[PDB]
């Protein structure tokens, strides 16, 4: 039984937009939860289903997760570095909705800071990193099949599909293109080999 139907959270963000386009082009039936639909593009591949709402609202999340085979999480805070619980509270709602609807696979992006020396996080990113840690804890303790994607700097290099995935935060570089990161999140839908693991995609462009 391959995954066919997925929900993407954070589909309008930098990585979300290209993950969404790639998923639709690849044949998935994609549902997105967006606060503002004007942030979805008109050109290119289009999601099958658009739910307007907020990941902080359980009912909105429930509507989005119902019926899916898997969930991709690309939530983030754009340029806001303030203390925050948006991602972890969103993940709480996602896990509850997954359990309410029988969905058992989640692929979620946090950051390579969760693999690197936890005393080398740049001060201005510490608050966001603390919420990534809370989000990781929520997902790992959910018991669901969870692939933790922990990328380094997200760049705008082209899609290659040729990046390296390690399990410990060491790799050929400290950059992954947004397009390659999205491609990897989709890869995680068709294998179990990363379930229960932390993954570090990187590439020399
Ligand atoms: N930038 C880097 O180099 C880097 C490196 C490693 C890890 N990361 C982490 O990687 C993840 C993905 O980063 P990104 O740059 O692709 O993300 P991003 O551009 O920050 O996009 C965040 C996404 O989350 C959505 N979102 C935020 N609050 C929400 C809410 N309350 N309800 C529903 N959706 C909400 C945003 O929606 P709107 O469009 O409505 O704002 C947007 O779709 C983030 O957690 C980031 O911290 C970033
Ligand atoms: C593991 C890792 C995680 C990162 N996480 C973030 C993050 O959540 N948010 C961010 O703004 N930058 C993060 N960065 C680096 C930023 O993307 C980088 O400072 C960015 O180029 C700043 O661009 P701007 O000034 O246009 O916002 C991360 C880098 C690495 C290696």
């Amino acid at each position: 039984m391959a995954v066919k139907k997925i929900a993407i959270f954070g589909a309008t963000g930098q990585t979300g937009l290209t993950t969404l386009a790639q998923a639709v082009q690849a044949g998935y039936e994609v549902t997105v939860l967006v606060r503002d639909s004007s942030r979805l593009p008109s050109e290119g591949p289009r999601p099958a289903h658009v739910v307007v709402g907020d990941v902080l609202q359980a009912a909105d999340v429930d509507k989005t997760v119902a019926g899916q085979d898997a969930v991709i999480v690309l939530l983030g805070t754009r340029n806001d570095l303030s203390p925050t619980t948006v991602m972890s509270e969103g993940a709480r709602n996602i896990v509850a909705a997954m359990k309410a609807h029988g969905v058992d696979k989640v692929v979620a992006c946090t950051s390579a800071f969760l693999l690197w020396d936890p005393t080398k996080v740049p001060p201005r990113l510490q608050a966001v990193t603390d919420d990534h840690i809370r989000m990781h804890k929520v997902l790992r303790e959910s018991g669901l099949k969870y692939v933790a994607v922990m990328p380094p700097h997200i760049g705008d290099q082209p899609l290659t599909g040729a990046y390296t995935v390690t399990l410990d935060g060491r790799g050929p570089s400290r950059v992954i293109s947004k397009h390659d990161l999205g491609h990897f999140m989709l890869r995680c839908l068709t294998t179990d080999e990363y379930d229960g693991h932390s993954t570090y995609p990187s590439h020399q462009y």
